[PDB]
């Protein structure tokens, strides 16, 4: 299953909060704003995320202007946060951190 | 100059309205939602736009989820719509239309 | 299986030859050069192919300079042309044709 | 001018050799192979380079398969290595090093 147990969810939220993600209050979704130096960096980062979204069949809701990228993750068919969201968030952290 | 004359602005708005763009009421900006078949198409389109944004040093405000891309254009330093916005919009129409 | 039957291979080669691909003589691989108007188009095309490569876990050998993209497809683990190569080639044709 | 003085060329070659580039013997061009962990990384890197190529109007000759990217730089109109090649190489080093 892609569903999180209560234990897995608790742990995922701790880990994601440590990584700077927040939970939305009105949706079962997580959110984070990334700020790069420029658009070259931001769009290079988006390109990596896009590749992974297609590998996983799991897609972000995201906004960009120049160096800023705002990302909301949730599992659109399920209506809830799942292991797919946690995995994509962890990949996004890796893609962002390298620059 | 990148500034539009009154005549050039009037004509640009007519052309952009014909292309499905709208003017925002609260900002001097234009807006359009694009709907593709899938994310592969949407992100391929975004990649072309990103390339052009760097060629022009002129960047969109944009939101994507899966096949949908929402774009707002304005010239951030100027506070107004300029020839840069018109040129980028026309390029975006070309990139979208080819699929 | 991803392997082609003799019938499926014969048919795939006919279809791919009609689409402008050639068979290499020294490898069980197919090859085609694409020529676009510019790099914006060529790299937009590459971005779509890259997305699909990650969706499929199947990667091209490719060369680009400006508007030209040369692609060789074969299944690297198998040493032969497979259904993965045919599927990716058909996707590449779609991505190229739209511009 | 984009042309290198003899002093600037000597210094550029030293710096680029330190960065792992080589001079081709038969062309006035420089060459380097990059090896990433995977295609996600390699294509994210290519996307950054593509953006910069359009910003600069200066394009690589490059080959990719999975995690490997081979790049040859020269100024196609000039027939020689120029400041554009040095600048793009330095950008490529930055894009590669971050991962």
């Amino acid at each position: 299953t892609h569903r999180l147990t209560a234990e897995e969810r608790n742990q995922a939220i701790l880990d994601l909060k440590a990584a700077g993600w927040s939970e939305l209050s009105e949706r079962d979704a997580i959110y984070k704003e990334f700020s790069f130096h420029n658009f070259n960096q931001a769009f290079g980062f988006m390109s990596r995320v896009a590749l992974q979204a297609e590998k996983m069949n799991h897609h972000p809701e995201w906004f960009n202007v120049y160096n800023k990228v705002q990302i909301t993750l949730t599992s659109h068919d399920c209506g809830e946060l799942t292991k797919k969201d946690v995995k994509l968030a962890k990949f996004i952290e890796k893609a962002a951190a390298s620059v």
